């Protein structure tokens, strides 16, 4: 859409207000002309046909309830656009300012979120299992973060390279949640998931095994559903980032932490430079091992830390 930057006012799933950049051209459009090439946001209309229609509305104002899902996938959108640039200096997904397509209200009654191989795509939920998806700060960056390891590191989404894939997109969604200080923690869709039911969530990387999720190496699943448990095994990496941040004794070893910073500054460098396609748990620790070398020094404490996460977990 070619017209005029402007901005408008809406109310998010929560119920929050907030503003969000629109482009005006007849209609206004869920159009965000301030970051790199654009953030766009669709309207699927409740079916499976991608990407829909650019979201159009006649008066640059978005409070009516079909409107929430749209204002907060575009304004997380651009929080998690804004994470990258200011934190890692990374222009967009693809490190050269790509434009980031997002579609709401997709299909009926769909309780999931994913990244397409081309843009995000986000489920109204059941109204019971969850509350639309896009309305979680940590759900959006997780699914933007996926475009990010497609870009770098390309993790096969499978066994424990698909492991890995998932833990980045969690211990980036995490990361995301602190920096835009909204609420955070180290659970996982807490914000959407079971709206009935207060104080759980869909992961804990805190405490994978509260939902029953592998935290050491020992529990890991060998089968082969969700991937060979791309979705489960990254309980035990998401332990790992969370011992490196915070610190704790887990299984008798114990663990100093070094904070959110260096843990998202060793974690970032791992991914865009030593990871690759296949890359093995054993791999990402070598990875994670010399990112923090790189950054601190072979003496240093961060490198310590880096090493006691894993054999906490008992990775190597
Ligand atoms: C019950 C659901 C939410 C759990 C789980 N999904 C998730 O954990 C998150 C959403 C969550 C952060 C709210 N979604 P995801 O990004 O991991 C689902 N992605 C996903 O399945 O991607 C595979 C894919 C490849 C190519 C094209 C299309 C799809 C799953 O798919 O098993
Ligand atoms: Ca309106
Ligand atoms: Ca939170
Ligand atoms: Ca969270
Ligand atoms: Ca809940
Ligand atoms: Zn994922």
């Amino acid at each position: 859409i070619t017209g005029t930057s402007t901005v408008g006012v809406g109310r998010g799933v929560l119920g929050d207000q907030k503003n969000i950049n629109t482009t005006y051209s007849t209609y206004y459009y869920l159009q965000d002309n301030t970051r790199g090439d654009g953030i766009f946001t669709y309207d699927a209309k409740y079916r499976t046909t991608l990407p829909g229609s650019l979201w159009a509305d006649a008066d640059n104002q978005f409070f009516a309830s079909y409107d929430a899902p749209a204002v907060d996938a575009h304004y997380y959108a651009g929080v998690t656009y804004d994470y990258y640039k200011n934190v890692h200096n990374r222009l967009s997904y693809d490190g050269n300012n790509a434009a980031i397509r997002s579609s709401v209200h997709y299909s009926q009654g769909y309780n999931n979120a994913f990244w397409n191989g081309s843009e995000m795509v986000y489920g109204d939920g059941d109204g019971q299992t969850f509350i639309p998806l896009s309305g979680g700060i940590d759900v959006v960056a997780h699914e933007l973060t996926h475009a990010v390891t497609d870009y770098t590191a390309g993790l096969i989404y499978q066994n424990e390279s698909g492991a890995i894939n998932e833990a980045i997109s969690d211990i980036f969604g995490t990361l995301v949640e602190f920096y835009a200080n909204k609420n955070p923690d180290w659970e996982i869709g807490e914000d959407v998931y079971t709206p009935g039911i207060s104080g759980d969530s869909l992961r804990s990387m805190s405490d994978p095994a509260k939902y029953g999720d592998p935290d050491h190496y020992s529990k890991r699943y060998t089968g082969t559903q969700d991937n060979g448990g791309v979705h489960i095994n990254s309980g035990i990496i998401n332990k790992a980032a969370y011992l490196i941040s915070q610190g704790g004794t887990h299984y008798g070893v114990s663990v100093v932490g070094i904070g959110r910073d260096k843990l998202g500054k060793i974690f970032y460098r791992a991914l865009t430079q030593y990871l690759t396609p296949t890359s093995n748990f054993s791999q990402l620790r070598a990875a994670a091992v010399q990112s923090a070398t790189d950054l601190y020094g072979s003496t240093s404490q961060e490198v310590a830390s880096v090493k006691q996460a894993f054999d906490a977990v008992g990775v190597k």
